[PDB]
DNA sequence: GCCTGGCGACAGCCCACATGGCATTCCACTTATCACTGGCTTCGTCCGCG
């Protein structure tokens, strides 16, 4: 069976502190563990990186951010723990595996159920596949002309590398076109219309440092005190199309990652 | 052959201005006008044509 894991499979290009020659691609778990070692991890698509730094800020960061500044001058104490871990200069791998451990079997995007940032049921109710060309950026869609980025005629399209596929999926989850995508029925409801992505047409500002760990630490908005939150992949069960997108005072609702 | 010199006689000098004047009014516009088109998505439905 096909399987890919963000934690173990290599997709994230990584640059080391030394030499600055031959960046190697690594998984998400490895980057997390070897963070002080690497200066940065890079994605060729700025949309892909714009959502990427958002999700990476919810993993390493969440564990370090703690999701809980109650009493004690909240802002002051989070900045105190912040100074404490910033002083350590690194994250203990055992707390990473523990986080990964909670949902270790839930990451491999190609999951039959619970695929990464995806809806698995979707396959059954949509008659026409959008196609890779409609998903991937710089790639021509059905109505798009054949002039740029290699010519894709939408007949025998060359498949995206799985690592490549991951970058695109993440971008479309951030930036995404609005109106007239392919309709899927849900108990009688068919509406090809689609609204735009949450950050669409914007510049995301991520502070950097000398090493990875620094940036990841300095990348988390301070979560105000509020309801405990979780991510789309931290959701216990699927949302369903109908109904209200519930609010989320937690930072996962402030990383625009609740839904 | 090349280079240089020569081919009646053909003028000279002095002289060169002062003074005065040089314009002024006036007049200087209005009206109307000032483009369109497109370079998004997929799909579905309708209308026209065969």
């Amino acid at each position: 069976p096909p399987s890919f894991d963000v934690t173990i499979a290599p997709w994230l290009i990584a640059r080391s502190r030394d030499v600055l020659a031959a960046p190697e691609m690594l998984g998400l778990r490895d980057v997390l563990i070897r963070s002080h070692e690497l200066s940065d991890v890079e994605i060729p698509l700025p949309p892909g990186a714009a959502v990427l730094w958002r999700i990476l800020a919810l993993i390493t960061a969440r564990i370090t951010g703690l999701d809980q500044p109650p009493n004690k001058n909240p802002k002051r104490k989070w900045q105190a723990r912040r100074s404490q871990i910033l002083s350590k200069g690194r994250l203990d791998p055992e707390a990473v595996d523990a986080y990964f451990a909670d949902y270790s079997e839930r990451f491999d995007l190609f999951h039959p159920e619970r695929p990464w940032l995806q809806d698995p049921r979707l396959r059954e109710e949509c008659p026409k596949t959008s196609g890779v060309n409609k998903l991937a950026w710089g790639r021509t869609a059905g109505e798009n002309q054949v002039w740029l980025g290699g010519h894709h005629h939408d007949l025998d399209p060359h498949p995206l590398d799985s690592a490549e596929a991951v970058w695109h999926l993440l971008a479309t989850l951030g930036y995404g076109p609005s109106g007239m995508c392919t309709a899927r029925v849900v108990r009688g409801r068919s509406e090809r219309n689609v609204t735009a992505g949450p950050l669409r047409g914007t510049v995301s500002y991520h502070p950097l440092g000398r090493t990875l760990f620094e940036s990841l630490i300095l990348n988390i908005p301070y979560p105000g005190t509020g309801a405990a939150d979780l991510a789309f992949w931290e959701q216990p069960e699927l949302n369903d199309p109908l109904g209200l997108p519930e609010e989320s005072a937690g930072l996962a609702g402030i990383l625009r990652l609740d839904h």
